[PDB]
């Protein structure tokens, strides 16, 4: 069985243009190292992704001009992990507050979120393009389906891992979002410090206030450090096409 014109049809369906994904660029929620080294991991991250995205249209368009072979006869590598200090560094209470309340706490971050869950969902429906066909049989019609198949399956997964890389910017903006709710402000600290600073024979049980303010602190840092390192996005190479 040979339909010629299928052939042709399913060439130009399989290497038109498919989404462009988003080019926002995440920015720390603040001043934290934590905070900033997650934003990196997911600059790498998200530049590996498009690259692989890139490599994927190349071979669709190798697959593409081979099939119109069949119808006339009738460098990339692994996403860097951003190292994460073992240790908190528990500094001064005021410069954790300070550190905490500057930047733009987490809008870039769920702006970027945004851009690659919708880029996951637009591309799992852009499928059809890999379909079987109805009017072409035999040992060269069905290979040209696993191939096609492949790509389908490589889609699939590229759009689970743009939803997957999403998912942990929106969650360290919501990390931080606790992280603000629980730390004492900066505000308070200060006026704390007044406190002390004004009611001198109060001093003696103003003290384990204090302390529970430092206690508060450790306790926001440590969770900080611990649930902000986000792991690579490491994509699989887009498969080989045929000649």
């Amino acid at each position: 069985t040979v339909d010629q014109q299928e052939i042709l049809n399913r060439a130009n369906e399989v290497e038109a243009p498919m989404a462009d994904p988003p080019t926002d660029v995440p920015i720390t929620p603040c001043e934290l190292t934590a905070a900033k080294n997650a934003a990196q991991q997911l600059v790498l991250s998200a530049d590996n992704m498009r690259e692989y995205l890139a490599a994927g249209a190349k071979e669709r368009q190798r697959l593409a001009t081979s099939l119109r072979n069949a119808a006339k006869a009738y460098e990339l590598t692994d996403t860097p992990r951003v190292a994460t200090a073992g240790e908190p560094n528990f500094m001064d209470l005021k410069e954790a507050a300070r550190k905490l309340e500057t930047g733009d706490q987490g809008a870039s971050l769920a702006h970027f979120a945004d851009g690659w869950n919708t880029f996951n969902l637009t591309l799992q429906g852009d499928v059809k393009r890999f379909r079987g066909f109805d009017n072409w049989e035999g040992d060269a019609a069905t290979a040209c389906e696993a191939s096609l198949d492949q790509q389908r399956q490589w889609i699939l997964h590229m759009a689970k891992l743009s939803a997957a890389m999403a998912k942990q910017a929106q969650y360290v903006a919501q990390l931080h979002v606790w992280a603000r709710r629980e730390h004492p402000t900066y505000e308070d600290i200060v006026g704390l410090e007044r406190l002390y600073a004004e009611n001198p024979s109060a001093r003696d049980q103003i003290l384990p206030v204090y302390a529970e303010y430092q206690q508060r602190s450790e306790k926001v840092l440590t969770e900080y450090n611990n649930k902000a390192a986000l792991e690579p996005v490491n994509p699989p190479k887009p498969p080989p096409a045929i000649k």
